[PDB]
């Protein structure tokens, strides 16, 4: 898993993005908590649980809230770019 800042490309689907994030005030950072099996996220085969959500189409998520980047997110369409890069250390942080 390259520690780099990787582009993905998630096509929304009946399941959403098929993925869920954790944050909370500005400056903790936006982590991926969940993957669905079997969706949009998981068959791209690109993201992974403990991904910090460096930017939604643009739009720079390294400082946002929790609820500033669940907004960006339902309103990113239905084709989504995530910068994500892998900090399971600061994750881990936010899961008990």
């Amino acid at each position: 898993i390259p520690r780099e800042p990787r582009r993905i490309v998630i096509h929304r689907g009946s399941t959403g993005l098929g993925f869920n994030i954790v944050g909370g005030e500005p400056g903790e950072g936006i982590f991926i908590s969940f993957i669905l099996a079997g969706g949009p996220a998981d068959l791209s085969g690109e993201l992974r649980k403990g991904d910090q959500i460096l930017s939604v189409n643009g739009v720079d998520l390294r400082n946002a809230s929790h609820e500033q980047a669940a907004i960006a997110l339902k309103n990113a369409g239905q084709t989504v770019t995530i910068i994500a890069q892998y900090k399971p250390e600061e994750y881990s942080r936010f899961e008990a």
